[PDB]
């Protein structure tokens, strides 16, 4: 249960049977204990491979580490035959029901896999990963490879890897000579490996550490190679989402190229040769993270697992399971992936059946009297019945839209739109909620957008900042051509991030700045952002239930200008949250800067917009202008003045408190007035508040 190398060495130096295998501490499930019998030991203790590999070399880790599951490593290919009486038994046990006599067939042609993307909307599956172990022709395996040959392997591999093009293009980092900065980065990406543990140590695998070891990854960070760790190659293809077809394609592309140029250790009986016999055959571990708490309780759950030879283990994450293959010998890589795909699909269809069933009925929780959401107010059972089966082109149902209000009974609204079509297809519900929250606006009135700052007449109110401390204007926007945030697929969100960053990086003048993706953000970048109050985090339970938090934090990021007067959040609650900000009183300048930035983005990308709703948002509260204009101002005199109420009411502004009696003055309306009108209203209102605070 800890390594005892000193005790093993006594027996090894005498070439005697390892007595500690008969030690009560030893794992009674140890394969080396089970099959290294005194007679097996006697028969094989004097044999050596061409590389000088002995039986003791092979069994050493299993004696040093008595808690071992397997407990042997092969120093070379010859070890599997010369020490066959040991390895054969171990293999056929671990890999049962596989029989070496049956033989193994490899298949790394991704075109043999039929895998249409299971879950692009990411309703169930969270991530997909495929890993294979390989060793190069012409060398011993990792426990027996010579110092010179490990270096030759690294060199040959790197030559192929750095030749890779397209999405496989990337960079190699040798462990030897790696600086602290790089080490930190690779840890942050979880790409780093360190000196092997007690098991690899005792196997002889750690020799010459860290010479000849290295890490390669593509620029997308969806392809990773560990070089000369436990095997010559550990090759991993991975990404968020469900697209195992694309993951396996990328894997195959790289592996076949290496195979072509270099060649792999491989036999009919064993498949690909690896250091540990657990990794023979396909040498593959395929893994999908999927949320299936309902399918788990189904009586056909274990039957599906058994049928496809997969296993389900536990991994915010309730109901999430790691589905993985149990088998590597007797099925091809193609077959493993297809079983993985078919198996997860069957498990997913179970979850979907359970959910469609529960969604087939009016949400009983809404019947409760003390629930006061607009959802409850307007969602009658007849309305529910007339709409519950209709779906948008992007696959959004009514229940998708109302889910957050059903899961969060204490919501105010409780309805999110997954896409533009929701506002039309589920209009009998959405119209009522829009006109309630945005009262007195009527959708029949329609909305006029206006982002021309020259139509605002705003001579600077308080140049000294005596009363007005800061001025802020934010707009929410969503990019035309996509779902809204709650309905986004993985690829849409990534496309949005890519195109927005593109526009933002092209911004010149006082709008020039830098982007900070959340994915792979370091401690110091974060801290810096927190200090400026620029950082955002994963959405709350309302956003979580609305489907807004999917694949967090992929596709999410932060941009700000050098002056820190311009800030953009990407794919937070809306696809775009755009903020212009200043100390002092100059609303015209803040709005002028905002318009310059928003209009440029509009021209390049386009926004989601209708005549009736103005700019579209997943949250109906952010429709129209999607604007929040904010002025921080010290107004003790006028807050007590009796024209105060009249002023706030005429100009549709409201004051809330916050260093002094600084009040936040913000706009009350978003639909029925243009951005220009909103800013002009704010200017006019604040002007009158100032005239009272300044009278003598």
């Amino acid at each position: 249960h800890m390594a005892d190398p000193e005790t093993a060495a006594k027996f090894k130096s005498k070439n005697a049977f390892p007595d500690p295998l008969n030690d009560p501490k030893c794992n009674p499930k140890s394969l080396v204990k089970k099959y290294l019998t005194p007679k097996v030991f006697e028969s094989l203790k004097n044999k050596k491979t061409k590389l000088g590999i002995t039986l003791w070399d092979c069994i050493n880790s299993g004696v040093v580490n008595l808690d071992s599951g397997v407990g042997v490593y092969a120093g070379d290919e010859e070890s599997y035959t010369l020490f066959g009486p040991l390895f054969d038994a171990i293999i056929e046990d671990y890999h049962s029901p596989y029989k070496l006599a049956t033989g193994h067939n490899s298949d790394m042609n991704p075109a043999h896999v039929k895998a249409p993307d299971l879950d692009p909307a990411n309703r169930y599956i969270r991530s997909t990963r495929i890993r294979v172990a390989r060793s190069l022709k012409g060398y011993g395996l990792a426990p027996g490879v010579t110092k010179a040959h490990r270096l030759e392997i690294e060199k040959k591999v790197v030559g192929v890897l750095t030749s890779l093009t397209g999405d496989l293009a990337g960079k190699y980092y040798p462990l030897s000579g790696m600086d602290e900065k790089t080490r930190q980065q690779l840890v942050d990406d979880h790409f780093l490996f360190k000196k092997g543990d007690r098991f690899l140590e005792a196997a002889g695998i750690n020799k010459e550490w860290p010479e000849g070891r290295g890490i390669y990854h593509n620029n997308d960070k969806t392809f990773l190679v560990w070089l000369n760790e436990e095997d010559h190659l550990r090759i991993i293809s991975m990404e968020k989402g469900s697209d195992i077809g694309s993951v396996f394609s990328r894997l195959c592309r790289a592996v076949n190229e290496i195979d072509k140029k270099l060649g792999f250790q491989h036999t009919k009986k064993h498949g690909y040769l690896t250091s540990c016999p657990s990794n023979l055959g396909t040498g593959m571990r395929a893994s999908v993270h999927v949320k299936i708490p309902h399918a788990k309780e189904h009586p056909d759950f274990e039957n599906i697992l058994t049928k496809y030879h997969i296993q389900a283990r536990g991994i915010e994450d309730a109901g999430v399971y790691d589905i993985s293959n149990r088998r590597r010998l007797g099925l091809s890589e193609v077959q493993c992936v297809q079983d993985m795909y078919d198996g997860v699909k069957a498990l997913m269809e179970l979850e979907k059946e359970a959910i469609a069933k529960k969604r087939s009925v009016f949400p009983e929780v809404l019947k409760n009297p003390e629930v006061k959401s607009l959802l409850r107010k307007y969602l009658t059972p007849e309305l529910f019945d007339s709409l519950k089966d209709k779906k948008t082109a992007k696959g959004i149902s009514l229940y998708d839209c109302i889910n957050s209000g059903v899961e969060n009974l204490d919501s105010s609204c409780g309805v999110y739109a997954g896409d533009e079509e929701c506002y039309t297809l589920f209009a009998p519900l959405f119209d009522k909620i829009v006109e309630d929250y945005h009262s007195p606006y009527k959708l029949a009135n329609k909305h006029t957008s206006d982002m021309n700052p020259e139509k605002v007449d705003a001579p600077n109110l308080d140049p000294e900042g005596t009363y007005i401390r800061s001025t802020r204007i934010r707009v929410a926007r969503n990019v035309k051509g996509y779902a809204l945030t709650p309905g986004l697929t993985r690829n849409e969100r990534l496309d949005i991030e890519r195109k927005v960053v593109g526009v933002l990086s092209s911004l010149t003048g006082d709008l020039a700045g830098q982007y900070y993706p959340l994915t792979g953000m370091d401690e110091a970048t974060r801290q810096k952002l927190v200090n400026d109050h620029f950082l955002f985090k994963k959405g709350d339970r309302f956003l979580e239930a609305a489907g807004v938090n999917k694949l967090w934090p992929e596709g999410r990021g932060i941009f700000h200008n050098n002056d820190k007067t311009f800030l953009v959040w990407i794919n937070e609650e809306d696809q775009l949250r755009i903020i212009s900000m200043e100390k002092g009183s100059d609303i015209g300048s803040v709005f002028g800067r905002l318009c310059r930035a928003v209009n440029e983005i509009d021209k390049q990308l386009g926004f989601q917009h209708t005549d009736a709703h103005g700019y579209l948002s997943g949250c109906p509260t952010n429709l129209g202008t999607g604007m929040r204009a904010s002025v921080h101002v010290k107004i003790p005199k006028a807050s007590a003045h009796p024209d105060f109420q009249k002023i706030c009411d005429e100009f549709h502004i409201q004051a809330r408190g916050i260093d002094a009696g600084v009040f936040d003055i913000s706009n009350r309306r978003r639909l029925g007035l243009s951005e220009v009108q909103c800013v002009q209203d704010m200017y006019n209102g604040v002007k009158k508040l100032l005239e009272i605070e300044k009278s003598t």
